[PDB]
C-alpha cells in the first residue's frame, strides 16, 4: 500500500506514523505538514524527530499551509510533541524538508503513483487547496483515510472545527464512498485506562521512551484516547481493524451556532465511518511496533 | 458551618455544590470562581445554573482570575463538555435568565470574608490560583480561616488540579498550615469510582435537580467509560460530614514538584503535623447523600 | 509601476486592462484568470481577444481556479454574454489566431512573481480564488506585494448581485474575507459596486463608447453593447474605475474614506462587506476624478 | 509623565528615585514597595528616608507583598548593608521622624491607578512580585499602563546573584514570567545588569557619589559607600539607569534591539532571560548617553 500522510504531527500523529512505519506492507511516499496542534515549523521539527527516533529518514517531508482557511487561529506542549529534549533522544540534528509547497507535492504525487491512499491526521487544509487547485489529480486517490468529526460530547473535536471550510471542501469534492472515517468519537468509545493499560508506558529502547514521554502529558483525565493512531490502524489493517463501521453521507454545518460540527445521514453511498475497533489487535499493534 | 466556596465548575463542582446546599447545617457565605474545566465566564454561567436549579440564588458569586499563575490554561471541553457543564440546554430548565455576578474581585471578597466571618471554612474544587492569590496579597487574613479542605493532589495518572496550576498550590501548601488542611486527592477519587451501568444515582427523573445531575454527568460518564469518579463531590462530602464521612486517612507533609519531568506532581511524607489526607471514606452514607439531596 | 492583473475578462475588465496597457508607465507583468462573468475557458480566450486587439500578446497569461473556494459557483444571468465578452465575433476583430496561455497555475505564478519582482502591485479586478488560495499556501511571498487594488464589495451595504453583496465578493465571500483578514486592510484600494453606481455615466450622453475607425474602438464599442442595453445606456464603470485608481493613483481620487471590511460569511448577508470606521482599513473611494476618467476612456482609443 | 515607581529601596532605588523627583516634567503619583535588597518594612523606611532627604514627601507609599510569589527568599549577602540603604544613620540626616504608609495594599493602589490615572506609566525597580499578581488579578487594568520601564534580567545571560540570572528575575522568575507573557512586550523598556556594568563607573576615577555640602550630597555619598567598597571601586548603577532612561525617552538611548524575552524557570540557570530578535518584543537599551547620565546624577546634587 502507497500512502501519503498529511499531519500536524504532535502527539497521537507520531505514534500514528511509526504504527505505518513498523508494518513493512506499506509504504510511505510523502508527508505533509500542517499547522493545527502546533506551528508549521514544529510540525515539521516533530515530523523529523518521529523519522529519527524510528531509523528511516528516507522520506520526503512536506510543508503546507500554515493557518486554517478562514476560521482565525497548547495540549501536545508548547513545542507541539509533549516538550521532549531533543539530547535525550539524539535528535538534535538538522531537519529535513523539500523545496517544493506540500500542495504541488501531493498534486505530483496524486498524478504520478498508482493506487496511491492518504491518510489525515490533521485539519484538512493542505487537501482541500490541492482539491481546489487540481480536483482531477486528486480525485485519482485511490481512498482517503481521515481522523476528524463527532457525533461523548463532540466538543472535543478538533480537525474538522479548526479548519470546517477545508473539511467540506474535501467532504463534497472527494467522493465519500472512497472515503474512510475514524472519528474523534472511536477515539473516545476506544479509549483506555492508563492506569488499567501500560502499552504507553515501557522503557528498553528509543522507541518505547519516545511513546512514553510524548504521551505522558495527553493522558485528559489519565486515558489514551488514540485518535491519530485508530486512523493509522485502520488504513494499514484494512477490515481486519474493524469491529463496527456505518456508511453515512457527511456535511459539515459552516454557519449559526454548530458551527464546525458535522452532520450525518444514512446513505449507502457515503463515507465509511467506523464505530467500533478490534482493541485486542490494536494493543498488539502497538505493542510489537515497540520491539 | 460557614463555608466559601471555590470552583471551576464544571460537573463534579455542581453536584459538589449541591451537596452543601442540600445541608441545612451549612451556610455557604460566597462562591468564587477560577478558569479550570472551562472559562472562567463559563464558570460563572455554571455556578449560576446550579444554584437557579436549587433555588437559592442568595450566595454571591464572586469571579476570580482568567488563568493559571504562570502555566497555559488547560481547559478540558472533550470531558465536562464545550460550557463545562455537560452542554444542558437551559431551556430545559428554566435557567436561560441573567446571570448575577458580584462587583469585587474573588480575592479581595475573600480576603474580606476571612477577615470578618468567624470559623469561616473553605472548600477549594479548582486550581487554587485564587487562593494562592489571596494568601500572597494578605496572609493575615486568609489565616484565620479555620479549615481548608481541598480537593486536588495524587498514583494514578491524570490528577487536574494541581498539575493546572503547581505554583498555585505550593504557595498554598507552604502558607496555610498544612495541619488545618484536609485533603481528598485524586487517588481517593478513583479508588472510591462506581460504574455507571450498576448505580443510578446519577441517571433519576421525577424533578429538577434530578435531571440536572442525569444530564451534566452524561458526558463525562461516557468519557470515563461508564465510571462515575466523583472527585468534587467527595471533597464537598468531606466538608459538610466531617469525620463521619472518613474512614481511612494518613497525616502527611505535602509539596509540589515545580521542575524537571515530575513538574506537577506531589512529594508525601508521613507527618503528624501534615495535611489530613483521606485514603478511605463512608462510601454508604457517600451515596445516600447523593440521593437524599436529588429528594 | 509593475502590475499584476487577476480578471474574470468580461467587458469592462477588458476595458480596465486597455486603460492599463495604453499607460506606458505601467508594466503588466502577467494576467491570471478565474471564472466570475464568464467560465475559465471563456475568460482565457478573452483576455487573448484583448491583448491581440491591443496589438501586445507578449504578456503571460495564467489560469487559475475553476470554481469558488468553498460556495458552490451560483446560477447567475449571464450579463457579459454567452461568451462573456459580448459574443463578439473572432472574423470581426481578426482574433481567429492560436491562444496563448502558459502551463503553470495561476496562484503558483502568482506567489513566483510576488517573490521575484520587486515592487509588484497587484489589480484584482474578479473574485478573489486564486489570490485568497496564494495567500494560503505562501502568505510571506504575497505580503511582499507593495499594494492591492481590488474592486469588489459595497462599503453601502447594496451591491448588484444581492442587495447586501457586490458580485465579485459575493461569488467567493471566504477568498474575500481570506485576502482582507490577511492582507494588510491599509494597504488596499476599494473600487466598490456602489462607487460604480455613484460615478455611473448614460452612455447616450457620452460617445466615448461609441467610435470607430480602429479596432480599439470597435472592440470598446461592440463588447459594450450589451451592458449599454441592459439598463438604458446607465453604465456603471467598476473595473474600469478600479484601474483608473490604479493607474493614475491620487488623482482618480477626490474623495474616499477609511473603512476597515469584513465579510458576513452567512445570513442572507451572504457576501455583503461590513464596514467600521478605522484608519487602518481599506482606502474605500467614494467618488472619482469623472473629468480625467472620461479623458483616459478617449485616449486609449486614439489613433 | 505620570509615573508609578516599585521598589526594593536600597541604595541604587534611592538614587533611581532622586532622578525621578529631580525633573520637573515627572510626577510621581505612587511608591509600591517589595522585599529585596531587604524587608518590606525596611523597604518602606528607605522610601520614606529618601523622601524625606529630598524634601518632597507628598507622594503615597504602598506596601506590597511580604515574598516572593513562590520562590523561597534568596540567601544572599546583603550587599546593601542590614538596613537595605547602607546602614546609614537618621541622625545624620534628620530622619527620625514618623514614617508614611498608605492603607491600601499596594496591588490593589496599582490597579486603581492604572483604572483613574490616564497615560500611566510604570518604572519597575525589584523583583515583579506586585505586579504579577496585579496582572493575575486585573489584567484589563494593568494592560491600561502605557508603557514599563523594568530593571532586570540579562539578554546576554550574564547574571549577577547567579552566573546566569540578574538579581531581580532571579528572586522571582515566575512574577518576571508573568509580566513577560501577559503585558505587551513592545510597551515594555529594558535596563538590563548586562546594561548596568557595561556602563559601569570606577569610583575613584568619578567623584559624582562623593560630595558634600548638602543632604542630597551627604545621602548619595553616605549610602553608596558600601557598594562601592563590593567590588574594589566598581559601580554598575542599574536602578538610575533604568530611571534615567524612563525620565529622558530618546535622548538617554544610544543604542537598544527590540528582543522578545522569556524566563527560564527551572534548572540551574533559573531565572535567565532568554533574548530572541522579535520587533513585537522589549526595547533591550544596549547603550546610554553616560555623558548625559553624569550630568544629570550632578544636576539633582547641585547647592544651586
Ligand atoms: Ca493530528
Ligand atoms: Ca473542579
Ligand atoms: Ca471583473
Ligand atoms: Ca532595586
Amino acid at each position: 500500500m502507497k500512502l501519503w500522510i498529511d499531519t500536524d504531527c504532535g502527539i497521537d500523529d507520531a505514534t500514528a506514523i511509526l504504527i505505518c512505519l513498523a508494518n513493512p506492507s506499506i509504504e510511505i511516499v510523502g508527508i505533509s505538514c500542517i499547522g493545527g496542534n502546533a506551528s508549521l515549523q514544529n510540525v515539521i521539527r516533530n515530523v523529523n524527530r518521529t523519522l529519527k527516533v524510528w531509523g528511516k529518514t528516507d522520506i520526503p517531508i512536506f510543508g503546507g499551509c500554515q493557518a486554517p482557511l478562514v476560521q482565525p487561529k497548547h495540549i501536545h506542549g508548547g513545542d507541539g510533541l509533549g516538550d521532549i529534549n531533543d539530547n535525550d533522544f539524539g535528535t538534535n540534528t538538522p531537519n529535513k524538508l523539500e523545496k517544493e509547497h506540500a500542495v504541488n507535492a501531493l498534486i505530483h504525487a496524486a498524478n504520478t503513483i498508482e493506487d496511491l491512499n492518504i491518510l489525515c491526521l490533521a485539519p484538512l487544509t493542505n487537501i482541500a487547496i490541492a482539491l481546489s487547485m487540481a480536483p482531477e489529480a486528486i480525485l485519482k486517490i485511490k481512498h482517503f483515510y481521515i481522523m476528524g468529526g463527532a457525533e461523548i460530547t463532540p466538543y472535543g473535536e478538533f480537525n474538522w472545527r479548526a479548519d470546517p471550510e477545508a473539511a467540506q471542501i474535501v467532504l463534497q469534492t472527494y467522493p465519500q464512498y472512497q472515503t474512510t472515517i475514524a472519528s474523534w468519537t472511536l477515539a473516545v468509545f476506544n479509549s483506555f485506562n492508563a492506569n488499567d493499560y501500560d502499552f504507553f508506558n515501557l522503557d528498553g529502547n528509543l522507541v518505547r521512551r519516545f511513546i512514553r514521554e510524548t504521551w505522558k502529558p495527553i493522558i485528559d483525565g489519565g486515558r489514551i484516547c488514540p485518535a491519530d493512531p485508530l486512523a493509522a490502524f485502520i488504513a494499514v489493517y484494512g477490515d481486519r481493524a474493524i469491529k463496527r463501521a456505518e456508511r453515512l453521507h457527511l456535511s459539515m454545518v459552516l454557519e449559526g451556532e454548530k458551527l464546525g460540527m458535522s452532520l450525518a445521514e444514512p446513505d449507502e453511498k457515503g463515507c465509511l465511518v467506523v464505530k467500533e475497533c478490534d482493541a485486542e489487535l490494536f494493543v498488539k499493534i502497538l505493542r510489537e511496533l515497540q520491539d
